[PDB]
């Protein structure tokens, strides 16, 4: 059972960044978003992805690749104003 | 080694929400933050914490409790405008 819980948790947590991507790409506004939040989160997802490759856990690699994508675009928009 | 990388990743990801908490509690502005993002993220962290209890993983429980706190504060401010 627990594995299902984990998969649903990872899915939810990864796709949650998608509406934030949508809003950032639609309104082109990033004032209220923390830069440090997405910097630290960037490095965090990077290390989770390194942990996934180190453990050859493809589901962790996938979820964190999608998250790294989302977080990267959001951070880009933040940095570029 | 891998365990260290995972722990640092969890740390980074949990503490990343702290600067967003700070900014939201100081400027009292949440316009550019996605509500749906933090809803899905909330439920995701809840399921991560349920997975930690189910696997008796105290570090997962602790990290996800701290994250649940931060995400709850941010979500509250967003829902209250
Ligand atoms: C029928 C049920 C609802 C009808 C309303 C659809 C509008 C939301 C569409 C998807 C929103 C994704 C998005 O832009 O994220 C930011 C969000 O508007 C607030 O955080
Ligand atoms: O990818 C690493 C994941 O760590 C989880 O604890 C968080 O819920 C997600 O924000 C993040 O995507």
């Amino acid at each position: 059972m627990e594995n299902l819980i984990g998969y649903v948790a990872a899915f939810l947590t990864t796709v949650s960044f998608l509406p934030q991507v949508l809003r950032v790409v639609m309104t082109k506004q990033t004032r209220d978003i923390s830069r440090n939040m997405y910097i630290m989160f960037f490095l965090g997802v990077v290390l989770w992805f390194v942990y996934g490759i180190l453990r050859s856990a493809l589901p962790i690699i996938l979820a964190n690749v999608v998250t790294l994508f989302f977080v990267t675009i959001i951070l880009y928009y933040k940095l570029t104003e």
